[PDB]
């Protein structure tokens, strides 16, 4: 099927750090409804102007 000799390069363990343990909380919130929801509970939608996101 082709796609033959291939490789990648290069890498970014940082939040390897932070991933290690998780979080100490003690009864807090998670996300929204399920886990996606808390993240996809975000509606940003810019025309032209600049610097999409971070913004509204």
């Amino acid at each position: 099927g082709g796609k033959w000799s291939k490789s990648s390069v290069v890498g970014w363990p940082a939040v390897r750090e932070r991933m290690r343990r998780a979080e100490p909380a003690a009864d807090g919130v998670g996300a929204a409804s399920r886990d996606l929801e808390k993240h996809g509970a975000i509606t940003s939608s810019n025309t032209a102007a600049n610097n999409a996101a971070c913004a509204w």
